[PDB]
């Protein structure tokens, strides 16, 4: 279909044409003629290579221009909201304001009312719905990207919940990978179903087994080693993406490949890569990343800060970095190699889900540069036919509502009571009746039981109250916990230990307490280091708020408190990565969450009259945020600074914002500006 053949405002067609887009893919055409332009809901299951977002953008912009109102675009992760935020920019060229909201849970962000397209994660949007933001009533369409993740245990319940509140109140468009139960999901959504595997660039999938690649079509090709697939890609002027199941694994493989890929690079490429590696922030994890980039290959996993991941992401696009070895969580190229089909799980090593293996292979074949994309699954100790039959011809897993997730369900039952007006068991059960859990007609009895037991726990801890008529009402602790977005249990742990906190409020005691609640995943420790951890604990137990571990979460929480303490004590990131065996990306993630939990602890204190420690906690909140000593807090409002600069400034001079408001710029570059002078 032709962009002009579409029945939508010229302002959409203009934007498209400017994007290079002149014609719609067959799948896109089907979706655009299904009824979405006329407000109907839809579930779009087609290859990512086939422009799923584009269809959502067109449906969103058409909804807005033709009838006003707002459009919500739910993204799976914070970082994916920034990618969607950029590609949505050119919509401001026709007057549409685009906002990005992904955190700061305890606010209603009424300031979002002046926007047309709001990008958010499901949790952020779930919290906004709890605060009752006035503009929410203006959302006429909501797009759920990666809607299949609704079947993911971790956070699939949150996505299901917002989709349950919004259904029948707004147009809903879901974007998902191929799944086992398309019709089921579509029906629950009362949506038009668009299922297709049409792609712009032919994809050939195979299995590499002992020197040979066997393609689904039947042919067999010789390759001395799987890594040869990479070197072959590179010699034909293309690139490769390699997937492994463990960080250190990605790091090892990346370096190994770079050892042979380097000899495959032109002189210019070598320079850029070298300039690229020299331009990386010092620390152990970047050291490795540097060494392999100089060789033309890169690794990528959550262990790297977001800054480094982006650097890899773009330079791979720019064709400078020839290959990228990446782990699944937070990851187009001629060849996509899936090096591992087995992954270490909390359930014990298991095979990567079919659904995920298809998404990985789907990234093979850049629409312009290639006449075909190749997806290769490497089996080391696995029957080649079984791998082929399971991953290339096996129906993808069907999605299962992950609503029963006890942590999400206790936080959600409370949200209904304290922020949505549910005052009866039967009312709560009515909300559940509208979820995908209910539509799948899954375990009904066991869910009720889990809900009554939850109500009890909530009743026993004073978040809510119940009467002899069985009427439920929220108490301040209830309401306050629901608006802070914390797990009722972390509020319960905050409430139980509050007396201990006020008796002796200290970083170690605090950092350890929050690192032990359900809203934070504590750093891991090895058999080796559990040595010191043991001694230090018994050495500091006085400052903690707990009697005696006797247990694994405990010391993981304690290890985390030591990292956090080093963080606020301005210890070099490098020194922390070393002296604690932790990678930068984990530090930030943990710092980010810590700031949020210390804030929530302060707020809970406010609700329990414990106001004397509120200042202390507020102070600690900022220190955790920027990882800085108390006397560096004023200087943090500046454009940029971070613990590094801020310290250099305070010591080598300045201490206030007025102090920088009157320093010879000559005296700043003398150690540290453009942004700063720009800020003033
Ligand atoms: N009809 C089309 N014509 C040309 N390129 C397209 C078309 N649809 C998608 N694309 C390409 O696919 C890229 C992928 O993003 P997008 O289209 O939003 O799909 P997805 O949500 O699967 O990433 C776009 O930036 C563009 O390069």
């Amino acid at each position: 279909m032709r962009v002009d053949e579409l029945r939508v405002d010229e302002r959409i067609k203009s934007t498209l044409k400017e994007r290079g887009i002149e014609s719609f893919y067959p799948p896109q055409a089907e979706a655009l003629k299904s009824g979405i332009l006329e407000g109907k809901n839809a579930l779009i299951s087609i290859p990512t290579a086939s422009g799923k977002t584009l269809i959502a953008e067109i449906a969103m912009v058409h909804r807005i221009l033709t009838q006003g109102g707002k459009a919500v675009y739910i993204v799976p992760l914070k970082a994916l909201a920034e990618e969607k935020f950029q590609e949505f920019q050119d919509w401001e060229k026709i007057g549409l304001r685009v906002a990005m909201a992904t955190g700061d849970y305890d606010s209603k962000d009424e300031w979002l009312g002046k926007y047309d397209i709001i990008i958010a994660t499901a949790e952020k949007f779930d919290s906004l719905l709890r605060h009752g933001s006035s503009w929410i009533k203006d959302v006429k369409i909501l797009v759920a990207d990666e809607i299949h993740l609704i079947g993911s245990r971790d956070r699939g319940a949150t996505l299901e919940v917002i989709l349950a509140h919004m259904l029948g109140k707004a147009q809903i468009i879901g974007l998902s990978a191929t799944i086992g139960n398309p019709e089921e999901l579509a029906e629950w959504l009362n949506a038009e179903l668009i299922v297709s595997d049409w792609r712009p660039v032919k994809l050939r999938r195979g299995v590499f087994y002992q020197g040979f690649v066997t393609w689904e079509d039947g042919s067999i090709d010789r390759f001395s080693s799987w890594e040869e697939l990479v070197y072959d890609a590179i010699r034909k002027k293309k690139g490769a993406l390699i997937f492994v199941n463990m960080r250190r694994k990605a790091e090892r493989v990346a370096l190994e490949l770079s050892k042979k890929v380097k000899s495959l690079l032109t002189k210019p490429e070598i320079r850029a890569l070298n300039e690229l590696a020299d331009s990386l922030e010092e620390n152990p994890t970047n050291e490795k990343l540097a060494k392999a980039i100089r060789g033309g290959v890169a690794f990528h996993h959550a262990g790297l800060g977001r800054d480094e991941r982006v650097l890899v992401e773009e330079n791979f696009r720019k064709g400078i970095i020839k290959a990228v070895v990446a782990t699944p969580t937070l990851s187009p190229a001629f060849r996509v190699i899936i090096r591992d089909i087995w992954r270490y799980s909390d359930f014990g090593m298991e095979r990567i889900p079919i659904i995920e293996v298809h998404q990985m292979l789907g990234r093979a074949g850049r629409p312009k540069y290639d006449e075909v994309g190749e997806g290769i699954i490497v089996s080391t100790s696995d029957d080649p036919r079984e791998v082929m039959n399971h991953y290339i011809f096996g129906k993808p897993e069907k999605l299962f509502s992950q609503l029963s997730n006890e942590s999400n369900l206790r936080s959600q039952v409370l949200a209904l009571i304290a922020t949505f007006g549910y005052s009866t068991v039967e009312e709560i059960l009515k909300f559940i009746s509208n979820t995908f859990y209910a539509y799948q007609r899954k375990d009904t009895y066991s869910l009720e039981e889990k809900i009554r037991n939850i109500l009890y726990f909530l009743l026993e801890n004073e978040f809510i109250e119940i009467s002899l008529e069985d009427k439920i009402r929220p108490l301040s602790l209830g309401i306050r916990t629901a608006k802070l977005y914390i797990d009722p249990y972390t509020a319960k742990m905050f409430k139980d230990k509050m007396e201990e906190v006020v008796k002796d409020p200290n970083p170690i005691g605090i950092f350890h307490l929050i690192s032990l609640t359900p809203d934070i995943t504590p750093f891991n420790y090895s058999k080796r280091e559990f040595e010191r951890l043991e001694e230090e604990y018994y050495e500091f137990k006085d400052r903690l708020y707990f009697d005696d571990p006797y247990e694994r979460k405990f010391f993981r929480a304690f290890k985390t408190a030591l990292v956090l303490l080093a963080w606020i004590n301005e210890v070099p990131e490098g020194e922390i990565v070393e002296k604690y065996s932790v990678e930068p990306g984990d530090i930030y993630r943990i710092v980010e969450t810590a700031e949020w939990l210390v804030y929530s602890l302060k707020e809970i204190a406010k609700v329990l009259g414990a106001y004397e420690i509120v200042d202390y906690l507020e102070t600690l909140r900022v220190r955790v945020k920027y990882g800085i000593r108390e006397e560096l807090i004023p200087l943090m409002q500046l454009p940029l600074v971070g613990r590094r600069r801020a310290r250099a400034l305070y010591n080598s001079g300045f201490r206030s914002i007025e102090d920088i408001s009157q320093a010879r710029p000559e005296e700043l570059l003398k150690i540290e500006v453009e942004a700063i002078f720009k800020f003033l």
